[PDB]
């Protein structure tokens, strides 16, 4: 059931973030089981909507975050992978604490791909279901 | 067609955000047609991913924040809308200065809506194309 090519520990997937979006969001991996991805994110002043409640956008910033780099660690070498299209359910409101994207693969081909990135609360409740489709780049 | 049932400034628009993802990442609205609502959004260290480029989360949170606003601006009353559904396709890169939405109805009812909303780099190219879609609460 081991799905990566490339293998990453979870520091260097970590330090990808710094300078950029994930760093700015305080995302982190938490996880990399043989055919899983996880990554948490606070539900705090930089990922909520005026209201006071998780954005679904930092959802969607979450899931394509671990969606993207799970993708990437299924390719070798030099190929890369470039997200062709998005969508996600918003099913339930989070308001504090970190929530907890869960990324696991729906199709693995040789030109593209297509994840499926459940975000839960800290109760286990979820939150958020996503689908990422990515296309292979030689 | 006149599509809002509220009125609001700019200003009052822009106050929202204040201390929340939209202040945050600098999300500005900048243009209220009769049936049209645009922010911008800048490409930095907020909103880019690890390899220089526009994030295709931030494009959803810009997404997601206009079109939430504008279906606010179309209900009426103690009424609110809550997002249901989004869905993206990045269709081009962007990598500096800033992007701008542009969110335009493609279903308004009693109970539910349809926004479009399209995202163009500095010089006008389509760089993400999204539709969200809305349930008007009580």
């Amino acid at each position: 059931s081991l799905i990566w090519k490339r293998k990453i520990t979870l520091e260097a997937l970590n330090a990808m973030g710094e300078g950029n979006m994930v760093g700015f969001l305080d995302i982190r991996f938490e996880h990399i089981g043989d055919d899983t991805l996880e990554a948490t994110m606070p539900v705090d002043s930089r990922t909520k909507q005026p209201f006071g409640l998780l954005h679904g956008g930092a959802s969607v910033v979450l899931a394509e975050s671990i969606g993207s780099v799970a993708g990437y660690l299924c390719t070798e070498g030099e190929q890369k992978v470039v997200g062709l299209e998005i969508n996600a359910n918003h099913v339930r409101s989070a308001r504090e604490g970190r929530v907890r994207g869960v990324c696991k693969p729906l199709h693995l081909g040789s030109r593209h791909q297509v994840w499926q990135i459940e975000i839960f609360d800290e109760k286990g409740r979820l939150c958020c279901s996503s689908r990422l489709t990515t296309a292979i780049l030689e």
